């Protein structure tokens, strides 16, 4: 193999999510015959700059890094930028600071809109609950997800479709179609998740106790990614006053496939990390080589617009479940049963 002067650091072990990048990683650059070292920051934005330290002094030429927490990050991006080492922001982005070169991302309003969309697709008449759910405020992927949801959800609430549940700062903002930053982290900071398992079932059980039987019956849940999902789909199924639910997910988890097979949850936004990886190796490669990888459009972070090598999402339903997961390659289907 060759060893590339390249660094990958990864956020946390402890969402699921990065495993699958971590895989895909390994499988990439084993195919392609390259060794590159992958660090976690456990967490922890001072262990991420560590990490990016310690690439620096390993001699890295490249760092693909997805931040825990994307304004802290800036220093750890300027310390590289310092060192005259490229900076490739992956899948979160890196924010306040220009010392971003690029932006390896899936498109993530794409994948809030579909959150929200899907919700829409299924609902009738008027009045229907609405349960609301993000991300970790330190993701700047949690805002663009819950803007791109609230961009397809606030007319429909405006309009008596749905009516908001759990965040009383929603509903003072529910005729608003363009929140401020300021604002979306006010409604975030409601019903937020952490990312994380447990965090997101107990807001779901406070949620449902402090909710009333008119509350529920059918209901709508804006889940921000799989985990996070099955954790608010459990409390929504154990309440005997709701009689259906209908939630949302991303990341096409395994556990929550096999949800989606078994009508435990809804559906799952599909974010195929084997181009994420492939375009960050792909630049990655690109910039070894003195030469500039293939940037289309920008996600601006505060005091840049870094230019993005962005990737299609898709929705996932029973529907298109095998098209989507098993007949693209992306899992094996004995990973599951009764695949339809
Ligand atoms: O790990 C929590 C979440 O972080 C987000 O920034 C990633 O884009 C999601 O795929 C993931 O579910």
């Amino acid at each position: 193999t060759q060893q590339l002067a390249v660094g990958i650091v990864l956020p946390t072990k402890d969402e699921p999510r990065w495993i699958q990048d971590e895989t895909r990683f390994r499988e990439a650059l084993q195919q392609a015959g390259y060794q590159v070292e992958i660090l976690f920051s456990q967490g922890s934005s001072a262990k991420e700059k560590e990490n990016v330290e310690a690439l620096i002094a390993k001699g890295i030429k490249v760092l693909i890094i997805c931040p825990h927490d994307g304004t802290a990050a800036a220093a750890a991006a300027e310390a590289a930028r310092a060192a005259g080492v490229k900076v490739i922001s992956y899948d979160r982005l890196i924010r306040e600071t220009d010392a971003v070169d690029y932006y390896v991302t899936f498109d993530s309003i794409a994948v809030g809109a579909q959150q929200a969309q899907y919700l829409v697709d299924h609902a009738s008449g008027t009045g229907n609950p609405l349960y609301l759910y993000a991300g970790a405020a330190s993701d700047n992927n949690a805002f663009l997800f819950f803007e791109g949801a609230w961009k397809v959800l606030q007319p429909k609430i405006a309009d008596g479709t749905f009516v908001i549940k759990n965040s009383s700062e929603a509903v003072a903002l529910q005729n608003k179609l363009d929140l401020t930053r300021d604002e979306m982290a006010k409604i975030i900071g409601q019903v937020t998740t952490n990312w994380d398992f447990n965090t997101a079932k107990n807001l779901a059980e406070a949620n449902l106790t402090a909710a009333t039987a008119a509350d529920k019956g059918k209901v709508y849940i804006l889940a921000p990614n799989d985990g996070t999902a099955r954790a608010i789909a459990d409390a929504f199924a154990a309440d005997k006053d709701v009689t259906e639910y209908f939630v949302t997910g991303q990341d096409a988890e395994k556990a929550s496939v096999q949800y989606i097979i078994d009508g435990r949850q809804s559906m799952t936004v599909f974010k195929d990390v084997r181009t994420l990886v492939q375009d960050a190796i792909k630049a990655a490669v690109a910039l070894l080589q003195d030469q500039q990888p293939e940037a289309r459009g920008t996600y601006n972070n505060g005091k840049k617009d870094v230019p993005a090598i962005q990737s299609p999402v898709v929705t996932v339903t029973r529907d298109n479940v095998r098209a989507a997961l098993i007949d693209s390659g992306y899992y094996s289907a004995s990973d599951f049963t009764n695949l339809p």
